[PDB]
């Protein structure tokens, strides 16, 4: 299951312009998603094979990500 639902209106995984060092998006994807498919454009991070039952409400970069 793809991971582009952006459940958390604030942020899904790492990657966040207006935020601290939240590069977890890398390990996160290759950890629970066990895949190297990530998409970061704005203040947030996307991934594949993460929405397959897993959770999605902000990782480390979450918080001051997007409104």
């Amino acid at each position: 299951r793809d991971g582009y639902p952006l459940a958390s209106n604030g942020c899904k995984f790492g990657c966040s312009g207006l935020g601290e060092n939240n590069p977890t998006c890398n390990h996160v994807c290759e950890k629970k998603a066990g895949s190297d498919y990530g998409y970061c454009y704005a203040w947030t991070c996307y991934c594949e094979h993460v929405a397959e039952g897993t959770v999605l409400w902000g990782d480390s970069g979450t918080g001051p990500c997007r409104s």
